[PDB]
């Protein structure tokens, strides 16, 4: 189960965050890890279709194989808050699960810039039990964490240390699709 309200960043500028371009996830903190960890790597497209907030999502497994892409209408909570009705689809925006009840993840902007950002996310899938996680972004995929985001993570009352780094599982990534499925 979630167990933390996170604070949105003051003055968040969500359309600088949300517009259509690419953010990769760095560095991950997972406050509920299982026994043996999934090893993903993710990114997301932030943008506005039509004047609603939508996400993409892509994760990719580089040992499995595994790889999924969701899209999501984002409605608002309060600034830097938002609530996320996701569906799953393939890579063209075909629809393979439809937007139900109860699958959504909340999101919130801890802290972002130009090129980074510190992000708490929340999913609820189902009748699973799942926990909070936190994501380091930033614009270029295998970036190095630099120090406005690393402050961030301290000022959040997080130990950077204890975030897993995804730069080096040999991710690959699908930016184009991404960006096409904010319309989806
Ligand atoms: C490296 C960082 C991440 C890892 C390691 C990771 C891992 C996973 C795993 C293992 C699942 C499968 C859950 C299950 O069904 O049992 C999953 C699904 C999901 N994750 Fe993540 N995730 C990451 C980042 C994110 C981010 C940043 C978001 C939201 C912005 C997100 C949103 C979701 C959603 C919506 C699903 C369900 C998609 C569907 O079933 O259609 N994930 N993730
Ligand atoms: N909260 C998720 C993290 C990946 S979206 C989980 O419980 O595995």
């Amino acid at each position: 189960a979630c167990t933390k309200n996170a604070i949105a960043q003051t003055g968040f500028n969500k359309d600088k965050y949300f517009n259509g371009d690419v953010w990769y996830v760095t560095d991950y903190l997972d406050l509920e890890p299982d026994d043996v960890p999934k090893r993903y790597c993710a990114a997301l497209a932030a943008g506005t279709a039509s004047g609603k907030l939508k996400e993409a999502l892509y994760h990719y497994d580089p040992k499995t194989q595994d790889t999924f892409y969701d899209v999501s209408e984002l409605q608002v909570e309060s600034l830097g808050k938002y609530t996320a009705n996701f569906k799953k689809v393939d890579k063209n925006g075909n629809v393979k699960v439809a937007v139900t009840a109860g699958n959504y993840y909340t999101f919130t902007v801890m802290y972002a810039d130009d090129s980074s950002a510190l992000i708490h996310t929340c999913l609820h899938k189902g009748n699973k039990d799942l926990g909070d996680l936190y994501a380091v972004l930033n614009r270029n995929k295998d970036a190095a964490a630099g120090d406005k985001v690393k402050s961030a993570v301290s000022a959040a009352t997080l130990e950077f240390s204890k975030f897993i780094s995804t730069k080096e599982n040999n991710c690959a990534y699908d930016n184009d699709s991404l960006k096409s499925l904010l319309t989806k």
